[PDB]
Formats: C-alpha cells, structure tokens, sequence
C-alpha cells in the first residue's frame, strides 16, 4: 500500500532528490517514447470519431494515460528532476476525487455536479474574457456583458492590463494590487448586473506565487471560487505552482488545476496528446489535490482549441475520464477568429458540443481572437457557448459525431484566413453594455447554419 | 391524532409524572420480556444471514421495533420513572426525519445522503479515535494521522486524556476546557494537512451535561459537525442528555444520537438486542431530534462491535431502518485486537463489508483496542475501513453474506488471544505522521487475504 | 514570586486540596474573627461618611481588605476546604486587571472606561428588572420600556418566570431553553426599541452551571455583553461558578464577577462589610478572571442596597478600589419600594448618588420591590437612575454627603412600611410601552424633592 | 506640494529608474558619510545619556533624522538604485500617521494608545518567542507560557523550526503551511491559556514573500494583528518587502515596520545611529504605511539589544519621536544570556526601563540568547520585563538615568561571558506550563538587585 495519501509536500520531497534529468531528455525523448510506445501497444486508434462510441477503446485509452503517468512520472523544472508515484498512490487520488462541490453564493450559487457522456443535463456554464488582456478603464463593463447573460453561471477573469495606470509587473507590487483587484473589481460588475454572488475563476492577472497568493480577500476571491493551478506541457511543473497549491489547500479554497495539452507538441499526434491528457486529468487530482481540472488541448500551429484534432482529444479524454473516474472537468475555449464574426461563433460553437455531449461538467470560455488580443472577447460568445450546450445536452452520440465533421468542415479551410473581429468597444454599446445590432445579426446568421446541421435550439 | 411533535421538554415533563419503576424492573423483567415477546409473535429468524434478504422478514422486525418502543417506552434514570409515546407521536416523528445534510464547510465539506441496501454509492468515511484516549502531547498527530487519508471524509474526535497536564475530571472546569479545546486541536490538526473545513463528531472528552454544552465555540465544534447525545442500554436515558439535546437544537447544531445494544445484555440474544436496536434508531428522531443515528451493537463478554452476533444485529437493524424509513444513520468500530496487526484490520474490514452493503450512511470508526487502551488508534485502520467500504459497495448481497461468513470465520476464534497491537507512537514515525514500513506489510497482508475471499479493490 | 498567573484552574486544584474546614467555622469564625481583628488593627472609623475623603483612612481600608483576602482565603463549599492566595499572586491580579471595554455593538455600543471619585463624566446606565421575575406574555414590552429611555445604555436582564407555558427548572431542558431565550427576547425588544446593538448583562433565569453555559448562542448572548458568575457570602464560591468562569474565558467573553456583602451578616458592621467588600473586590480579578465587578451590599434586615448602612459601605468600597486599583467596577439597584411610588424613587436615587459620586463605572438597575415581585420593574426607575447620576456627576464630595444624609433620613424610617408599589401593566399601557400619567406625576414629585435637597438635574 | 502620498507603488516606480550605485557605495560611503556631516553639522552629543532632557539637543536630532532620510533616500538592493523622497512628500507623511489601534479581539483586545516620554501610563508587553526558534513538538506550550502570564498583553511569535517534521525552506510549500500554521497554533495556545482573542505579531518563520503573503487566513492571522515588513540595514529594502506591503494595505492590516539599525555598524557610533534610527522610524511611515514602527539597535560585536550604547540610542531616538511626531513605536529584546540567569533578567530589565521611560508603546520581547538557539525563551523573561515596566512608568527620567547607569554596570563587563541559560524544557514543568522552583528564585534574586537599585513594583 501507499505511505501517505500524496500531496504537494510529498511532491516537493521527491522533487529535491528525485532522477536528475535534463529538460531536452524529458521534452524530445521520455515524453514522446512513452506516448508513442503506448499508443502502439494497447494500439490506440480513434477512428475520425470526436466522441467514442467504444467503451473497449476507451478501456486501453485510460489505462495507457494512468500508465503514462505511472512509468514516466512528473518533471519539475526548478530542480530538474523527476517525481515518481506508485501505483497504489495514483489509485488512493483517484479513488477518492471530490464528487461535487458549490460555486459563487446567495441566489447566484450553483451546483457543479458529474455529468455522464450524452447527458441530458446541462454543463456549468462559466463565462468570460477567458484570461484575455481587457483594458483598465472597461474592466468592470466587460465582465458585465458576461454577468447580464442569463446563459452564464460563473465568471471567468480576464486579465487587467494595466492597475492605477500601471503594468502588473510580476513580482512588482502592482502585481499584488491587480491580483486583489482583479476580482474586487468584477464581483463588483457582477452585483451590477444584479448577481452579487456569481462565482468565479481566477487569479489571472497574477502569474508569480506570491501575486497568486495574495489574490484571496475580502470582497475578492473566496473559498467558492474556482483557484487556478497551471500544470506545464507536458508532464511538467514549478516550484512555485506546488507553493500555491499549498496555500489553497491551507485556505479550504476550491481548486481548479489545469493543463493545455499541444496537438503536435512533444507528445506527438491525436492519440498520443490523447494519452498525455488522460494522465494530466490524473495528475490534477494527485499532486494539486485539485476539486475539478480545466483541459485545453491547443493545435501546435493554429493555437486554438477547436481544430478537428484537438476537439478529437478533449472528446475522447473527457469521455474516458467520465466513463472510468469520477472525476469533474471543465474545458477552456480558444477561437482563432475575433469577436462579432460568424466564424468566431462557430468556433466555440464546434467546441460547446464537443464538450457538451463528452461529458464536461464546466465550459470556460471564450477567449476569442486565441486570447491575445486587448479587449476582443464578450459575452455574446458565452451566450452561444451556453445555447449550444442546451441544444446538445441529451443528443445521441451518433448524431453528435456526424453534426461536428459537418461544422468542423465550415471553418477548418479557414484558419490562416480568421477573421480578426472586433473589440468590446467596437460590438457593443459600452454604456448599456449592450451588443449592437450587427452583432445581432452576426449571432442569428450562426445559430441558424447550426439549425440547418440539426441543432434544435 | 397527537397533540405536539413531541420533543425533549415533553420527555422531561413525561418522565417527572410516568409510572414509577426500579430499574432491576426495566432490565430484568419489562425489557427481556418484551423483546422475547415480540421475537415469537412475529417469528423472528434471521437464518444465519448477516444482512437480510427477506423483506417480509424485514417489515416484521420493523413492526417488532415499533411495538418495542410504544409498548415499553423510555425509562429515566433520574426519576426512575417511565416515558411513554403514543403511535401518532411516533410516526410524526418518523414521517418527518432529516433527509439529508452537510459536514464540514468549505472545500472540505461533504454531503450526507441516503443509501440503500447494497447501494452503489460509498458511505461517508468518519475516522478517527473513535473517543479512545489519547495522549496531550501527541493529540494533534494522531489526529492528523486521519485528516491526512484521502479516505477520511470527516473525523470522529479522540479523548484528551490530559489538558495543560491535568485530567478533565467531570463537572471542573478542567472538563469545559477539554471540551472547547479537543475540536480547536483537531480543527487545527485538518488545517496542517490541508484540509481545513473537513467536519468533526463530539465532543468526546466532556462527560457531564455542563462539559458538552461548553463545546460548541469559536474555533471549536459549530452547526457543522456532528453532536453526540448518548442514549443507555437499553431504552433509557438520563436528565442530563435531555438538557444536552435542548442545547443542541437551540444552536441550531447537527444532531448525531447514538445508542449502542448489547447483545446477550438485557434484551437477550441477536433477533431480541435488533428489536430493541429498531427500537432505538426510532426513538433517536423521536426524543433526541437527531439528524442521524450512531448504532454499535457490542458483545457482552467480548466488548467488540465486530462479532459474528453484533455484524448480524446491525445488518439487519440497518437493512430494515433503510427499507422502511428515511432515518440516516452509522456504525461504530470496536475491534478486540490493537493497532498494527493483522486482526484489527480484518475485524474493522468485517463490519465496513456489513455496514456498507446493509445501507449505512456513515461509517465511524476505529477505537481499536476496543478503544480502552492509550494511543492505540491509527488512521490506517480508518483507511481499511474505507478501502473495504469502496470495494463493497454495489456488490450483490448474496456474495456479501457469503464473504462475511469465511471473513468472521478468519478471527471469530481467537478473540480471548487477540493481540495487543500497538500504539501510535510505536506504528508511526510522529514526526512525519506516516505509518513505519512494519505496518504497511501488515496492511498488505490484510488486504492480499481480503481480496481472495472476492473483495475487489 | 508567584508560579503562575492564578485563574479557576488553580482554584480548583486548591480546593481539592486545601484546608478541611466547616462551612460554620468559616462563617462563625474565620471571617468574622478577620475582619474585626482588621477593622481595630487598622483602627477604621468611617465618622458617618457615605463617600470618604481621608485618603490615609482609605488606604488603611485598602490594606484590610488585601489582608482579609490573603489571610482567609476563599472557603469552597463542594469541598468544604479553603483555597489560600500567595501575596505575589493577589498583586499580579491587580497589577493587571481590564483597563477599559466595549459593550453591545454597532452604533449602540458605548465605552466602559474608569472613574475617579466626584467625576465629572457620567457613568454608565445598565438598566433592567435586575434579575427580576417577569411573566412571559409582556417579557420583550417590559424589557423595551428600558430600551426606550435614552439615559439607558445597556440591559440588565430579568428572569423569565415561565418559558413555553413552563418553570424553568434548573437542570431541566427547560432551563436551557430560557438561558437562550432570555436574551434574544431582549435583544429583539431593543431592536424594537430602535437600539438592535444594546448590551445586555445575565444568564439571569438560569441557575446550574448547565444553564448557565448554554446561554452564549446566536442572537443571544455574545462577547460584547456581560457575562455574570456570582460569588457567595462571605469569601466563598461554589464549583459550578468555577467551570462557568472557565467557560466565559474560553470564549473570550467579558466577565462580570459579583458579590453582595450582607451589613449585619457574618463579617459584622459597616467597617467589617466594607473589609469584605474591599476583599470580594479584588478576589473578582483573581478567582473569576473579572473584566468588572458587580458590589451590592445588602441589609441583613431589610434586603436592601439603599439603607444608610449599605450606602456608606458600597461608597467607601468604591471610593478605595477607585483610589489604589484600576478595577471596572459596577453597583446592584435592591429598593424597598415598588415601582410608581415616590419611596422607590428617592431610594435609588440615594444610591444613584453614592454610586455616582464614588466613583463606579456602572449602576446597574433597578430591582423594585426588592426584586421579587413579579412584574415589579419598570425603565421609570432607570430613568431616575440615569437623570440622578447626571445631575451627582462633578459635584463636590462635600456637599455629596450633606445632600444623602438628608436624602437618606426622606425614608429610613418608613423600611417596615415601604409601599408596595404597582406592576410595569398598572403604571404602564402595556400596548405603546409608555408610562401612565400617575407614574409620570410621582416621577415628578421625587425629582422636586431632589431638587429642594440641592441637585441640579 | 507633492504629486501625491508617497507609497509602496511609488517606491517600485523610482526603485526601478533612480540612481544607480553598488551596494558598497551606499554602506561604505553614502551612508557613513551623511551621518558623520549631519553629527557634526548638529553638533549632536548625548552626554551619557540614556533617555534625553535637554529638548533642543532632541529637536537637532530630529532634523538630522530627518536630513539623513531627505538627502540619502533608500537604496534597493534588487535593482541596485537609489529611491529619493521630496521635502514634502516626507512631511505628508509624518503629519498623518496612525493615532491609535486596537489588536486582539474580544474581551482579549488592548488599546495601543500614543505614550510620552515618562509617561504614567505602562507600555502593551507583547511577549513571545520573539521570533526564535522553537520546536515543533512544544510550539504549542511555548507559546502558553507565555498568554498564561497576566503581565502579556499580546503574543510575538516564535519560528517553527519543522512544520509536519519538515524544514520549512523558504518558497516551498512548507514554508506556506508554516506561515499560516505557526499563527494558528499559537491562537490555539492562547486559547488554553483563556484567551482566545490575544493579539499576535508575524509572521516569523515565512522568509520569502510569497511566504509572508500566504500567512493571513481563518484561524491564523488577521487584521488585528501586526504584521510584519523588514527594513534592512542601513536606509535599505528589498522588491519582496515592497510586494509584502501592497497585501498588508490591500487586506487592511495592522501594519508594524521593524528597523535594527546596528551600534558600530555602517552609520558609526551612537548619536551616528541613532540619527539613522530616527530616518528610519521615519521611513517606516512613509515607505511601508506603517501602523507603528519596531525598532531594535544591536551591538555589531556583542549581538545584543540592551548594551549600553544600544540602549542609548533607542532612549534618543524615541524620545525625540514622541516629542516631534505621534508616530507609535515598540523596541524588541535581544539579551546575551539565556533563561534563568540572572544575567538574563536584568538586561531585559534594563530595556524595559529604557523604552518605558523614553516613551515605547509596545515592548516586543525576551528573544533570549540572543534568538539564535533552540527552545532557549520562556514567559518568565517577558513576566519581568512587564513588572519593569509597570515600575519605571511614571518614574522621573533624571531617576531613570541614574538607575540605568547603575544597572548596565552590573552586566556590561561580562558580555564574553554571558551565561547559556536553559530550555523552555528545562526551566519548565513542560506538561503544566509552568516555571521551576530553580527560575522563580532566579527571578526573585534578580527583582531584589532592582529594588536595591531604586525601583518600586
């Protein structure tokens, strides 16, 4: 048996003294062999499918992703050595994963409960920037047009650039200040909105330990936030993400570990990232004590997460997690395309029934234009996000398959050519915080070619 | 009809005017009498089965506890006099039980719903010292030893056999201490394992009326955790429970009633003690209020919980209980054998197979040693019993019934040479808090002979 | 010096210990031998004074009063053995008591801080029933006829005379429920009041230690009120004050010791009482752990705070603790006189004065009718109280005990035929909570006649 | 005017474009030579003095304070530059510091007012470990002994020198389990001694930022206690400091600035020093927004807080602070020998008259041998240093310096020879937390060489 439940203390122990290695060694040689080897021997084989309608494949996908983790173990970059569980410590995390847990509070609280491949509830729907840079000066009227959504349920933040006039620079107090205000401010819009108590997702503006650190506070976040915890690609952690952990786990904080497997990156192709995500979704709940995991399988050149091979991945980690844990998961959204484009919300769209009909308990999204553009995400794509799930929830699997090659066939010619869409500003009445009627517009021309595919809205 | 849900100040008020009576009546003569009664009249024969699958034989023993307690009532110690219900009274207070509640807060909360018989769903894990006596100097380790299992939900509190170096002698003020500072040190002990929220039960230090009503405080016990009120053998109760549960229920705290039969005691043998056990789940939601009951049927001469008579009487109380009404309820551990042997492991095991399969909500446990010997409590023990309730779960209950015979068999023979085992300090490294290497080949040991009798871990 | 810091732990440890003693050799021997032997050793003399102004006097006075404490001891009557205090011990009591404190909450809570004798500031107005019975049906419209005068700034609780239709026997649940009870009724009638935040002073209705300690709950008894355990008569205590006082520390709550020093009891005289009362003074901050001491010198005869004996003894006690400590201390309101009857008015405005002039931070009253009297209290009486120890505040010493010799000589002669005044539902209607006019012409009378004595209200 | 309040973002600003200079510049050119011009531009001369009467001398030292911090500025030793204040920026400053606070809650919480040089009233005694190290297995009695002692007004924390039987390693998680489990274990400690609400003062063992940051949470520290931000020696900080700052303000918390500045040190000599002891009391205000500032002058050869030339300049600076500014201040305690020594004693003794004398609000001690050994610091030390203050308050300060004097010269020549001392476990019954009969004659012997000296208790 095992000597102690695994934590992150153990993590660190075994991260001081563990099997010295090199970086190069882990990302170009132990990761893609053991995920190659893998994939061959339990002769993984995913068929075009997005959801698997194949519970003996599913079988061999899970073992090989707990094998994964079990023969490679994890590589910490800050000690560059590897930590090495046992079988019998992976088996106690996720035999004993968290079975449900309560977001936000008041009226606004919401339930976060396991939801089965095809099941005809509905997924949490957790709306926002996405982590996305938002100006300062609109940082409150931003998340605003998420919270005025009645399709979302939570808040995902969106990251200040700039605080008092300042950049967050981390390690810098400025990082202090924007962690503590990062939520202040968008609990504050989400009481404007009349949902003092939506729940929310974060830090983000944050990226050292000490910034993330000092994010819970008063009138910030609390206990029935969702605390994020980044694993690196892949396998792979800092010191500093363990010393989080600890802090959240010392705050009885909720917490959301997450990991963004690269369709391409050093695992190698669809099944092999596959592999990888399973192991990841694994290693949420056994070195970040984690309530739920945030997945996020991004394409190496495209960068989004809604490519045919990366809807693929999330569909089949998902479904096979569901269908042999208990444990509960969200997945993250990255369009190539910007706001106020028809694309953009077919995109997400795409993405929303994947993740629906897979069996992910929380959507998080959407981080339009990948994320990395000032101001370019809004609620209207949460809003579709939300209306989609509804539509799929329930949807026999067969039918669900044969709806995305048709969707995914829309866009994926496309890539190269995104549109780039516009900002807030530009989409919507910022002094209403209300979509203009060419978004409108944008949003009724997406929903129908939807209908016109099968969705029943 | 009756005139008012009846409640504890009506038991006062009945047991200052009831039928006087000498308790020699009340065990030697009105109870053995009853019990024996309704054994041949409704012809209670459980056949060897240690949970039942006869529900005609089942809705007969339930009728056989109703009539128990409305027949006989509730003698009072302190006016020696006898309490007695009305069947409207009792089926009010049936037909409006608790249905379901929290432990804990925060992340570490958990809920507490309903199982049936053979239920897939695991019951709740209570570890702890089970009210066995533990050392000042090591209070927090050995409770810590519990809180830092993955198996544990919630905590069921040790005795301070010391506070600031002097005993809690009941009715000083040394016992209010105690009483406020046993939750604050366990509270404290989660809190260093990361799990800062996870609930407790108690208090169990306090033995006077006064010492358990000083409990409830800042940073000590609160609405959250389970408080214990102790009913006598066999249905009777004092005065000074009856103010407890009137100070419990005007805190508005989770009520936890306990009551544990003896078999061979006054009732008589095993179809007589699960009457009087029936009995006994009943009257808890009748005098007490309680939110769910804590059984623990002991042997006479043995003093363990894990007999092959006691698992049989608690099956068959619970699998009834289940059946027929809505009542949450537990099971205590008491082994013969101490920490660190083979023995304690596979006694524990026999009663989380019996609870677990018979409907049991929660499982507290475990005072090894028969929970009378210093530090000698584990939480290794705490996670056989969880190991052993997860494997259980779901399986069919012939199988259940089949491997509790060969199981029982394995040490029903050797309880008069039942090894001592050790003490925490002897088992653990205290320092890290983490079982020595000698301990976990036990627990191998164990768990190999446990999976060739079927159990699937 | 001392080993510890001596609290009731010590106390009990003593006690169980300590000399074997009678409760008659104590009462008919060591304390009266002491404190007449101290009262001519240190030639006391108080000349018919009620407020002394020979510090060399009072310094003696000071120095009978340590001396009683640390020659006696405190005899405890479970034991029956006498608990004995180091030199060292009593002076890091007293060379550490409570400076200052808040009571009640929000804009309702007021500041406690000392008062030297003739002070120009105003001291603190408790007023209440004064542990007086009061009947259920009109327990908040009493209490809220205390909160509606301005010139009260906390509440001293009354005794609910029956809870749910029922005594609240002590050691029933019954008495529990009161403890709890008693306050949020009182709290909700000064929220009526328009004060939510006023202070209060008990558990008054219950009287076991049981009672007692149940009375701290939500929308009860909290931290900010005064918490009281009484010491007996004369340097005794009994064990249920020593776990209660251990439970108010334990959670962090003002402690408000009291004792009431009989005139004409065992001690003896005037001199010999005010030993006492100097001793029980101190005795609070060392025993009971008192943030404030509650004094209320009674006659043998007459039950009385307010004779010339128990003024002159509560006013030189005062006047020396003011002088040589920095212990909070208060005085107890026990008129002859019933309530809308001039008498009751002139006798605690007597004492008004004295507890005003003296130097007392708090006036805690007023118990009419010598307290018990069913319905007997009225907020008139605390109204007087208050306007009395505005008018007292800042005048001479001098000219002080000219105005209570003649105030005093008004009614010492009419003890035996006090009137028996009226219930708060004769000279109030009950419905507005507003008094009669016949109340508001005696209440004018009684002021007149103060007037004409010298004081300018 | 200034551009606006100077603050922790303003540092990060300047900190990052300002003059850039090497370490070695600043600590051997800038600094000395400021303090060496402004000496002699003042003509400063303390004469022997421990605690100043000649207010002119003090209103020069305050200008050269002053000048020091306005001309030099503060060197950050992350970025290698020098932040430089305006004249106005300075004043804005000191003329809107803190007035008062209060720390603790409940019936435990202590007002921290404004004292002036030989001022009636007695400085808080905040006592503690002091920060050193103390073992894990006796945090908890270590720190009782401490709130068991009447004379402790609030706690100053030890270091925990293992946390779960590990070092807690600055930016491991350790370190954060430490940080929030050190307050938490002493509140528990505080708790059992009867004081659940005492005030405590860290956090001690997190060293890294994200250390200190990690330590407010439920059940550990809060806003009402004092947190604690380093300055470094001389007119120096690091970025940690200035991020640890941004969460102190963002969570609203006592904020205590500590500085000790060193005899002999890069500044020089005495009034060398203290001139920058008076800079940086000073800095602490502006800088780190502090609520109060902790200052400590040590001996660069001895290590001590009490030899004759520290005591000198602690005397000055804050005599001059009290004088020109209501910034409030304590001094922390760094004897040469260990518990139960006379030795011991009486250098604490002689700081205790020294910063109760010169005006100190808070008294922060007895870090015992030096702070540096293991379980080498009692409640005794700070017992005797609270009786020293309560003795020397109100005393005249030409007594004081003649007393001082007098004392100093009985230790001042056996520094080299400073007895070790004995552990907590030695000179304490460790099971009942209290003093052996070998240090309470230590104790007594050391108060007898007091009041031979003058002092009365």
């Amino acid at each position: 048996t095992f000597r102690k439940s695994f934590d992150c203390y153990d993590f660190y122990d075994r991260a001081k003294v563990g099997e010295k290695c090199t970086q190069d060694d882990w990302d170009l040689m132990k990761i893609p062999m053991k995920a190659m080897e893998l994939k061959q021997k339990y002769g993984l084989d995913f068929k075009g499918e997005f959801i698997p309608t194949d519970k003996d494949m599913m079988e061999k996908l899970f073992k090989a992703g707990f094998e994964m983790l079990l023969e490679c173990g994890i590589y910490c970059t800050d000690t560059h050595r590897i930590v090495k569980y046992t079988e019998d410590e992976i088996w106690d995390a996720i035999n004993n994963v968290q079975k449900e847990f309560v977001l936000g509070t008041g009226r606004d609280a919401v339930n976060v409960r396991k939801r089965s491949v095809g099941d005809k509830a509905k997924p949490i729907v957790q709306g926002g920037p996405t982590g996305s840079p938002i100006s300062e000066d609109v940082f409150m009227p931003v998340h605003m047009s998420y919270a005025l959504e009645k399709e979302v349920d939570t808040i995902v933040n969106g990251v200040m650039t700039s605080v008092r006039g300042k950049s967050p620079i981390p390690k810098s107090p400025y990082e202090v200040l924007a962690a503590k205000t990062e939520t202040r401010l968008i609990k504050n819009a989400c009481a404007m909105a009349g949902r003092p108590g939506m729940g929310v997702x974060g830090p983000e503006t944050s990226l050292s330990a000490q910034g993330n650190i000092s994010a819970d506070c008063t009138g910030g976040m609390t206990c029935t936030d969702s605390h994020e915890v980044s694993q690196l690609n892949e396998l792979k952690i800092d010191l500093d993400a363990i010393s989080v952990i600890a802090h959240y786990k010392g705050n009885s904080d909720i917490i959301m570990d997450e990991q963004m497997p690269i369709f391409g990156g050093y695992a190698g192709g669809i099944e092999e990232t596959t592999i990888v995500d399973v192991a990841t979704h694994i290693n949420a709940v056994l070195m970040s004590s984690a309530s739920w995991h945030l997945d996020g399988p991004v394409h190496i050149r495209w960068g989004s997460t809604n490519t045919r091979e990366t809807l693929m991945i999330a569909g089949w980690a998902c479904a096979t997690i569901s269908e042999f844990t208990d444990i509960l998961s969200g997945n993250q959204y990255y369009p190539c395309a910007g706001p106020c484009t028809e694309m953009c919300l077919l995109e997400a769209s795409a993405q929303s029934i994947t993740d629906t009909a897979s069996g992910r308990e929380i959507l998080s999204g959407v981080a339009s234009a990948k994320g990395v553009v000032t101001d370019k995400t809004t609620g209207m794509e949460a809003r579709m996000m939300g209306e989609v799930a509804r539509a799929t929830a329930g949807v026999e699997i067969s039918e669900v398959n044969v709806i995305l090659d048709k969707l995914v066939s829309l866009y994926e010619k496309n890539y190269a050519s995104a549109p780039a869409g516009k900002t807030f500003q530009e989409c919507y009445d910022v002094k209403t915080v209300t979509p203009t009627e060419e978004y409108m517009q944008v949003y009724d021309g997406a929903r129908k070619k939807l209908e016109d595919l099968g969705l029943v809205f």
